């Protein structure tokens, strides 16, 4: 599923991401924008052999099982395929664990490089939430 901007913001809010660990909703929408362009089916292979899945491009190195990432963990206790669903529940729940891991949203390199310190509220501007 490719979400609309305001559509995703609403779903993320419904699932408790809005201000989770102090990160406003706009931060989450911005991260999703640059990670996946709002496409739940987005996948990308990493140089180390791990793969990133879903709207927030969650990495199989630590967070999910895909059966093809040697030496990895599955800390969210989910198949990485679950992160590609039209229903964002598994992505959100796993993202809450990742953002709690100590580096906050810096876990998402793209958030650090493209969202951090910017006017992230623009991402939820106009949305009925
Ligand atoms: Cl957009
Ligand atoms: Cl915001
Ligand atoms: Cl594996
Ligand atoms: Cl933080
Ligand atoms: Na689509
Ligand atoms: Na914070
Ligand atoms: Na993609
Ligand atoms: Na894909
Ligand atoms: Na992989
Ligand atoms: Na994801
Ligand atoms: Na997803
Ligand atoms: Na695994």
């Amino acid at each position: 599923k490719v979400f609309g901007r305001c559509e995703l913001a609403a779903a993320m809010k419904r699932h408790g991401l809005d201000n989770y660990r102090g990160y406003s909703l706009g931060n989450w929408v911005c991260a999703a924008k640059f990670e996946s362009n709002f496409n739940t089916q987005a996948t990308n292979r990493n140089t180390d052999g791990s793969t990133d899945y879903g709207i927030l491009q969650i990495n199989s190195r630590w967070w999910c099982n895909d059966g093809r990432t040697p030496g990895s963990r599955n800390l969210c206790n989910i198949p990485c395929s679950a992160l590609l669903s039209s229903d964002i529940t598994a992505s959100v729940n796993c993202a809450k664990k990742i953002v709690s891991d100590g580096n906050g949203m810096n876990a998402w390199v793209a958030w650090r490089n493209r969202c951090k310190g910017t006017d992230v509220q623009a991402w939820i501007r106009g949305c009925r939430l």
